[PDB]
């Protein structure tokens, strides 16, 4: 399922609010009905002079497995949006696999305040699109997203009730990895 082509970052967002601390996905919306496994995710995005680098963590709640990555990209001029390439690393941040130049993901920030954020992610594997992925984030695990971010969800044409809540999945996180 192809990703939406009508996704743009919110104008006027302050980078400092998004590129700080660590983020936990509290709710997510995957539009592809063929998916089966549900994931938990946490990441730490940093930025310097328009260059973005982030440590990502995924935990497969169904198969009880996890994987780590390091994404690197550049900030678009338009807004808080960037397309990054990613390498695969272990829990110690050692490189297990270099980045495949044909793969990428574009992350678009739709809203972000001091406690939460809403982002859109489009992952691509060369030519195949994995489909739209919307994720609500908070700095505190299982915390409640702000009213401001919930409003962003509505404005995005989505219903919070359709999102999957991760606080009930029995998530396992590696706070050591995202800390720092
Ligand atoms: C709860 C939220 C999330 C869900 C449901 C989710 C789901 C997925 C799925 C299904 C895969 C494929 C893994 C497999 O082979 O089985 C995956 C891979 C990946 N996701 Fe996510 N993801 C989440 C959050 C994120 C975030 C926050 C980012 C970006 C910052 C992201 C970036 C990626 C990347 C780069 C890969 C590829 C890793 C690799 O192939 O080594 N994901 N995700
Ligand atoms: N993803």
């Amino acid at each position: 399922m192809d990703c939406s082509t009508n996704i743009s970052p919110k104008q006027g967002l302050d980078k400092a609010k998004y590129f700080s601390g660590k983020w936990y996905v509290t709710h997510f919306l995957d539009k592809d009905p063929q998916v089966t496994d549900q994931y938990c995710s946490s990441f730490t995005p940093r930025e310097s002079d328009g260059t973005v680098k982030e440590a990502l963590y995924h935990y497969n709640a169904n198969k009880k497995t996890s994987f780590y990555n390091i994404g690197e990209g550049k900030l678009e001029s338009s807004g808080l949006q960037y397309t990054a390439k990613y390498k695969t690393v272990d829990k110690k941040k050692a490189v297990l696999k270099e980045a495949d130049e044909k793969n990428s993901y574009t992350l678009t920030v739709l809203e972000a305040d001091d406690s939460s954020a809403l982002v859109h992610i489009c992952l691509r594997e060369g030519s195949k699109d994995l489909g739209d992925l919307y994720t609500v984030l908070t700095h505190q695990k299982d915390a409640e997203p702000s009213a401001k971010v919930k409003s962003a969800v509505t404005q995005a044409g989505l219903q919070l009730s359709q999102f999957v809540g991760t606080k009930d999945l029995g998530c396992q996180y590696d706070d050591q990895f995202t800390s720092l």
